[PDB]
């Protein structure tokens, strides 16, 4: 049955490249997936759809000026490995905040019957907060699992710890949990020991260390994932091991965050 996962983490650390490459690896082995992009600039489905950008629900509900008058085939397009793609977007030419844009997007999907019988995973590519609008990708009938993409810097780790605070302070005792820390590389073999040390302190795991490799940039100027553009690359096998690890994961925790006194100690021990 449908496991609903959501990717959180800091700005610019690699959530949409890790999400799309993980999903491509999942589709390659047989899993049936839907990516729902929860970012104002539609860029969560480009490497799967080979699109310039996908046409958002919030640019087909203000364009068509609807209330309840829009079709699912106009926002759910299939791409590589048969992955289904939805793009929420913001009121990006309009006015306001995103957040709520995700709410009037997975409610649309629910109403239009997008969550079908043979779907294995639904990945939401959200942002930096498990609060309100951006947390209804985590509500009662929604995502059970959260994976935080982070790295060796102070601000990526601080973001992981604060997202983790938002997960313990998820509304009422339903069941939104932390599945692990995906470390997206930036240094060498001391950075992985830093993320493992934070993870053990939060009560999770570093479910995979993703290397920094230029094939990623080569694949995406060509609008693809590394699994599609270059299946035999060592990096492709990195997202397939992350994909295997997420598929077998049974360590959904209710995290135990550290104080800023403690994160500074960990960071001081390293850089
Ligand atoms: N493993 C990697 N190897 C090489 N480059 C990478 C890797 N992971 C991410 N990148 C690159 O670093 C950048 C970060 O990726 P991306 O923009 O998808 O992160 P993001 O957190 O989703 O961004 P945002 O905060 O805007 O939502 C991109 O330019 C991407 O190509
Ligand atoms: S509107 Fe947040
Ligand atoms: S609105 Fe957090
Ligand atoms: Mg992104």
């Amino acid at each position: 049955a449908m496991r609903q996962c959501a990717i959180y983490g800091k700005g610019g650390i690699g959530k949409s490249t890790t999400t799309q490459n993980l999903v491509a690896a999942l589709a390659e082995m047989g899993k049936k997936v839907m990516i729902v992009g929860c970012d104002p600039k539609a860029d969560s489905t480009r490497l799967i759809l080979h699109s310039k950008a996908q046409n958002t629900i919030m640019e087909m509900a203000a364009e068509a000026g609807t209330v309840e008058d829009l079709e699912l085939e106009d926002v759910l397009k299939a791409g590589y490995g048969g992955v289904k793609c939805v793009e929420s977007g913001g009121p990006e030419p309009g006015v306001g905040c995103a957040g709520r844009g995700v709410i009037t997007a997975i409610n649309f999907l629910e109403e239009e019957g997008a969550y079908e019988d043979d779907l294995d995973f639904v990945f939401y590519d959200v942002g930096d907060v498990v609060c309100g609008g951006f947390a209804m990708p985590i509500r009662e009938n929604k995502a059970q699992e959260i994976y935080i993409v982070c790295s060796g810097e102070m601000m990526a780790m601080y973001a992981a710890n604060n997202i983790s605070k938002g997960i313990v302070k998820y509304a009422n005792s339903g069941s939104v949990r932390l599945g692990g820390l995906i470390c997206n590389s930036r240094n060498t073999d001391r950075e992985d020991e830093l993320i493992i040390a934070l993870a053990n302190k939060l009560g999770t795991q570093m479910i995979h260390f993703v290397p920094r490799d230029n094939v990623v940039q080569r694949a995406e100027i060509r609008r693809m994932t590394v699994i599609e553009y270059d299946p035999k690359a060592k990096q492709a096998d990195e997202y397939r091991a992350l994909a295997r690890k997420v598929v077998d994961n049974k360590l959904l925790v209710i995290p135990n965050p550290i104080t800023m006194d403690e994160l500074e100690e960990l960071l001081m021990e390293f850089g």
